This record gives C-alpha cells, structure tokens and sequence, in this order.
C-alpha cells in the first residue's frame, strides 16, 4: 500500500530531528481515528498492534482491519507489533506483512534477550521489516555500555532502554550519551506519564519513536461518556462511538504536532 | 469462505419453517458479536451492511472487516446489503462479493421500482447472489395482487411488504394469503416494535428473514453504560466495548432462538 | 494496481490520435510478454481475456495470473473481456475486477443486441468499467445510421462495426463518417489480415483499440519451433517457452509502435 | 485452501509406507497438469517452486499462479520451496505462505549448514511449515552418524542425504539403517535417473518425498514437439501447449502410482 518499512520511517525521523508517533489501535474506530489524523496532518505514522488487542481481536484480524481503512490514505503508514514476548507471535506478524516488529526480551537474561532478539532481527532484516528490542539492566537507568552491547549483539534498528519512565524524570544526559555511542534511534515507552516539554527534549536528543496507547483510550472513552452522559438513549454507534473517534482523532493530532511529524509526508 | 448465497439460505429457512436473523453490524465488536452468537448456537445467519454503517465506515471496508472475523467460523454466513436506494451501490456490493442484496425501490413508482429492482435482480441471479425487494402500495397493507405483480415483475428471491410494522399489529391473514399466492419467502422490516409471540406466528406463516438493528445497538449501548456508569475511568476498550459486545451477543442469541435457526447449521 | 478504466484509456488514445493495442493472453509467458513489452515501450496497454483462454484456463484464474505479473509494472494496464456472448460471463468479469468488458450481441437481432448490451453497459458504467459492443448490419459495411442507432441505444464507450475486415479492404470513408456522426472511438477486429499502412490510417480516422491475438500466437509458436527444431532434447521450458516469449514480446513491441502508444504512459 | 503443512503430509506418507511426489512447476500449464493429476488420482501432492522457475517467473508470482488453479481442487496440496541456498529467499517463501521449505546448505561446512538450516527450521516450525535440509558428507554415501548429527542439530522434519543418486545405485542398506537411527522421513533427489523397482524399494525403507522435475519437462516437451512436428502452423496454444499439458499430466499420474499416493487423500 503506502505502507513503508519501519526501518526507513524511524531512521528518517531520527535523521531529521522529529519522532514517529506509534499509536496503539484496538478496533475499527480507533484505527480510523489514527489514519485520518495522519492524513489530515500530512504525517508519517505507526499503528501499533499490541498484546491487549491481540488477546481481544487477534493479530491477523487487526492487520486486516488496518488494510481495510487504507483505501483513501496516501501518507506513509507502518504497522508495528508492540511488546511481543513470543518468537512465534513475532514470526506471525512478519508472515502477515507487518512493516515493523518488537521482540521484548527485557524479562530474560542479557544473553537470552540478545539471542532471541537477534534471531527475530535476522528474519525482519531478510524481509525489509523494522526491528525494535528493549533492555533494562545487565542505577535503574540503562548504561551506555549495556545499550551498546545490546544494540551490537542484536542488530535492532531502534531500541528502547530504561531512561526514566515506567510502563518519571527523563535521563537526558544518558540519552545524549546513547546517541553518540550507540548511534541508533531510541524508542520511548511510558511517555504519557511525562510532560510535553520533556518529550520535545527527548526527541531533540534522539528519541525517534514515541509509543501512545492509554492517552488515546482515555480520549476515546471521554468522547463516549460525554455523549452517553448527555443522552443514555443515544443508540446510534455512529454518534456515540463516532464522537469517541473524533475526540481520539484530536488527541492523535495533538501528539503528531508534539512529535514534530506534521508535514513530513512530502519527505518520503 | 463458509459464505452461502442468500437465495439458498432464505429458501431453506422458508422450506423448514424457521427464519434467518439479519443482524445489522456497525463495527468490529458488533460483527464479532453476531458471528460468535451464530457459531455458539450452530445457526445460519445474515450480517447486514446498511445505509448508516456505509456512511460511517464504507461498504467495502465493512465487507473486509466481516472477512477478517470469519477465520474461526464454520456456520453458514451471508453478507447482505440492506435498504440500498442506489443501483450503483447495489452493484458495488455485488462486485465486492456480497451474498445477498436489497434494492429498495418502495419510494418509486410501481413501474420504476419494478424496472430497477428487476435490473439488479438479473445481475444478482447471474452471480448466485440472493435478491430482496420491497413494495408498499400500488388500505396501508399490501394486497396479494400488488405483492404478486411486484414479485413476478422483479424475480426477487424474497420480498418485504407492508404487513403492519413501521420503519404495530401484523396482518397475519394477509401474510397467509401471500404465502399461497406469491409462493416466496417474506422479509420482515421493523420487527423490533413487535412482540415475540407475533414474530413466531409470522415465521410460521412464511416470514423467513427478520431484520434486527436497533435492538442490538440498544443492547450494545447498555453494556457500555453499565461499565462506564460503574467506573468512568475504565479506559480498557476490551472491558467497556467488550461488555457491550457480550451484552449484544446475548441479544443475538435470544433472536436466533426466537427465529428458530439454532441448530440448523447441520442442515447445510 | 496501475490498472486503469478502459473508458479512460481508450478515450485518451482517441483524443490524442493513437490506439491502444488489445493483446490477447493465453498463459503465464504470454501475459508477461505483453506487460514487459508495454513497460519497455512506456505504453498504455490492454490485455484481453477471450473465449478460447476462458475455455482452457478459466476467466478468474487468468485475471489472477495477470495480477501476479503486475508486481513491477508501472504503465497503465486495462484487463478486457473479449467477445463475450453471455450476460452471465460479462457479469463474472465485472465481479472479479476487469477494467473493460465487451458483450458481443452481433449474432442477435438489433433490438436484442441493444437490450443486452445496454443492460451490461449500465452495470459497467456503475463501476467505472469500459464497455465495448459490436454491430454488423440492421452492403456488408455498417451504415452511419446503424452505428448511431446502436451507439445511442447501448451507451457503449467504444464500438466495433463491420468496416471491411473479417473475423480485407478497410472502409476508410465510412470510418470517417462514423467519427463525425457517432463521436465515439472505434475498435478494430480482424486487423491482423490488414497491412500496416491501412492500420495507421484507420487510427488517424478514429480507431482507438486494435485487437491482436493470432499474430502473437504465431510469433510465440515460431520462437518455440526454432528452439525445438534446433534441439528437440532442450527440456528447459525457460529456454523453449522463454524464446517464444521473447519473440512474442518483440511482436507486441512492433504493434505498440504501429499503434502509436509508445511513450504515452506519461500522459496518464 | 486445502493447503496442508508439509510436516503433516510427509510424516503421514512415511507412517503409512508411501511417498509424496514433489512435482516441479514452471508455468500455468505445468501447475495445472500436476493439480489435475492429483485430483483425478485422489492423491496428496507437493508442488515445488525451485530455483530455475524463480529466476524466470519469480517466487511470489508462482505462488499466486498455484493459488489461481486451486479453485476446484479438494485433495491435499503443499507448496514447497526447492533447493534454496539463501536464508533470505527461504524467508520470502515463508512470508508468502508456502507450506514447506528446503534450505540446502550442503555446499557449506557442517557447522554452517547446521547453523543456517536450524535458523530457518525455527521460523518454519513457528508457523507450522515443513522443513527440509540436505547433507552429503562431514565413502560418497552419507553415514548414519553424519545423518543423525545433522538431523539433531537442525530439527528438520525431512532430510535428503547422499544415498547413491546424483543431481546411480541406491544404498538400500544405509537407508534402512537411517530409518532406525534417525527416525525421520527421507527425501530423494535425482530419482529420475533410477529405475522404478529401486524407487519402490526406497519408499518401503523410508523415502517419503520424491522430487520430480526433468521427467515432467521431458513429457511436456514431447507433447509440444508431437503437435508441432505434425503441424508447424498449429497456432492454438490450447492445442500445442495443451497436448504438452496432457502428456505431462499422464507422467504425473504415472509417478503418483509409482509412489503409492493414489487414493490416499481420504486419509487426510
Ligand atoms: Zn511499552
Ligand atoms: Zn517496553
Ligand atoms: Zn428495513
Ligand atoms: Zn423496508
Ligand atoms: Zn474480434
Ligand atoms: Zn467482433
Ligand atoms: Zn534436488
Ligand atoms: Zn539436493
């Protein structure tokens, strides 16, 4: 489609000093809210399929729902598997044509995280798919050495580290050091619990992908409640879930602007 | 898939004295609620794509969302275009592989209703797709003569007439007369405003397709409100929209049982 | 894909004084020969699926084989159903996403040709698909009056008439008169039995689609024989059928140049 | 589709004392010849996409051509990647939905053959895809020890060894020893240069997949020559390539019967 590899998309954002919003989708309205936001803002975007939606809707059905809503979309879109803890699941996402995957081995030993992430990375790189991995430790902030050893052992395109969020004060100095030593884009997890000003500075220092989930569901739910609070007998899902969608679309737009990706679709 | 022609499905229900529920879907959760209901009840089912959802989600995207959720479904499923007033729209549904279409020309003159419905019917019949049409009048209840003239001029497989509902007391005698003279299955519109006992008798007299929309959206919305009434800070769409889905699934099950299609999937 | 409506493609050729070659395909190598020819020449092209290949390979399988070979093709391509004599078959081609269809009712009465062609034309026009029809008579050359009456009654986009070929001296004056009175592009059938100079003049006078079948199969067969004449123990289909493909590709290139469509892909 | 995993298909043949023919396809007619042969014989079958056809037609286009001809096929079919020497190519076959792959590392050191084959095997096994590997040596016949070490290090489902053919007298004793020690199905390569009686005995001793390529192309070419020898002006590809197809279909039938898979589709 106008689907683009996550490797290409993130590296471009990192090179040009902005980030890609990685927006978690959970159903039809939420997928559409993200895509319409991106199209209006002329922004590249990632749509994340994470573990919660996979347990509810299925991985391959969500992929197919995204495909269904791409009919009128011309901006760069990358479908990303979020926080996989299974080599098998990661392979399923690769097989149904995702453009980016994350194997999160941060719960494993350093050696095993590296070994499985690396094995997934070799498959992704064979098929032009972006690869994300994550490390915590090998005091609670990842060291340059740990980040470099992880990056080199796995060949991930982009990496998440322990930088001061939780799944909050960002370790800006550390992030700066990581850009110079590791020389790869950084992914922020748990960024919704951090102020906007801090987000902007993290991106200036090398964060090129920012995960957004709860904040979108909060905006969606707030739209729903507002309609149904006013009128509990409003039975048109077009109106109730529709307003949720509009309020979530506005949130996505707000994030796109924060991240600096508005207007960047021309660059691809 | 286990997709089946609407002509086959409705004629079978009519022959065997039960009806097919034609359940209007509006998004991912609502499609899934219908399919899971049908699978659990071992019931043939129609999923309707009507004018409201087409204005919100699009016709072809809804078709593709239904396809996405068929992965584990083995019961007979027929996707039906509801209340089209456009020859063009009806042709679009045929092109993307619907198994039943309705052209509603009941707002047109008798001659023009017949002419357009007939033209759509010739396309549907060329491709093994079920065809529905509707007549009101040519006192507020359709005459046998009108129903026969419409049926013969259009060659519809199943037809809706003015039988005592509104889009309420059913014209049972008239329906009986229509079975003997017209000798085709009847479709009920506006049946949610009619008691269960009346529905059961209409089916005994030849109603073989019963449209259900508002009652499902009411059940969905009631699930949503219940979760969000309890806890407005419940931001998991899996929980809020999920409970809506479960409450809607139960409604579909209730309708399947009313219509008598539970257990009938073996018959196909 | 870079699939384009036949209505668009033919009208453009007619407006600009060139024709589209409508090249009949019969299998994998022959489809590819046409597409590679068109890509090299930067030419719009029609690929025809006609009655012979439908009896051998099937209509929907040929469509899917064309789709398989479009992966690296960027020039305008239109898949056309050739010489259908069945409303049902024409509807099947529409359903699987052809971009042009021909219903040939020239074996029927004038009134019935018009009635069926018109019915197919209404479906095609509903879905942005090009429509071709054919008339002979209502002395062996079609009159302006007959062509105009047929064109007006059917609303075909392009039409074949009896102009001096057989399925040979072209009726150039008649063709000129037809351009001024009917004001639609003309399709030539049986053009392989006519010299190049005559083809060029027919195109100058309004022929905008030229059917090519036998000449391609002759070129293919000549490639095959040449390899197998030299070496009957050449068992590599890559070599034998491959050389057939190369010799057929050259023939297609030759036709593209005759028709004047080389270089015209920029115009779309 | 009625596509079945190669792991399932080969293990079943091995368990029941017959083999699966793995028939190399090169284009539309040759795919169809194999499928029609299998359907008529009520036989499970593998269709191989090997290195020659990949260089001519492409890997993904051949997959899509096979899919196009499955419309009326109900017997078990497995699409297999033959003699890949590239991890990347093997991953491409996995991604487009092959049901069996072979990584041939027999040109590499033992350690590197094992390492790459194993890595491909982990991906295949994650997605329920059959895995083949090959070993020669670590005098020209593979030892039990070598076969066991290779089998254990890679976890292939089925394996090719050096058993007395060339890419000829079969090493029956060795094959017997391999069944008892390795306890996996064996794949024969280069079996066309071996008599039928020898093939039957190899299958009795554990050969459960027999590759067939040249013999089919020889049968196809012989059909072609026969038509074109008689009549060089026979330009109907339906007749010339058609007769090739019929003569190749008969060859496939002959192989199915040799291998003992005729009638075995019921067993699945
Ligand atoms: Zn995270
Ligand atoms: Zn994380
Ligand atoms: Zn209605
Ligand atoms: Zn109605
Ligand atoms: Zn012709
Ligand atoms: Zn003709
Ligand atoms: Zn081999
Ligand atoms: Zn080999």
């Amino acid at each position: 489609m106008p689907y683009v590899s996550g490797k290409t998309m993130i590296q471009q954002a990192w090179k040009h000093g902005y980030a890609i919003g990685a927006f978690s989708a959970h159903n039809a309205e939420t997928v559409r809210a993200i895509l319409l936001a991106a199209q209006e803002e002329q922004s590249p975007v990632m749509i994340q399929v994470g573990q919660k939606v996979i347990s509810v809707m299925g991985l391959k059905p969500m992929k197919e729902i995204i495909d269904a809503f791409m009919h009128d979309i011309t901006v760069p879109v990358c479908i990303h598997l979020d926080h996989s803890r299974s080599f098998e699941q990661t392979m399923q996402a690769i097989q149904c044509g995702f453009q980016s995957v994350m194997f999160d081995g941060s719960h494993l030993s350093f050696e095993e995280n590296v070994r499985i992430t690396r094995a997934a990375s070799e498959v992704a790189h064979a098929l032009n798919i972006g690869m994300e991995g994550e490390i915590g430790k090998i005091a609670l902030i990842t060291s340059c050495d740990e980040a470099l050893r992880f990056s080199e052992g796995t060949d991930v395109d982009y990496l998440a580290v322990s930088i001061g969020t939780a799944h909050p004060k960002l370790a800006f100095g550390r992030l700066q050091e990581i850009r110079e030593i590791v020389k790869k884009p950084i992914v922020l997890h748990g960024g919704s619990g951090v102020p906007d000003d801090q987000i902007r500075q993290a991106i200036a220092l090398g964060v090129a992908k920012v995960n957004v989930d709860t904040e979108l569901r909060q905006a969606f739910t707030q739209g729903l409640c507002e309609v149904l609070t006013n009128d509990p007998e409003e039975y048109a899902l077009a109106v109730s879930l529709g307003h949720g969608r509009d309020v979530m679309k506005e949130k996505v737009i707000e994030k796109i602007r924060l991240f600096g990706s508005n207007g960047k679709a021309l660059q691809f």
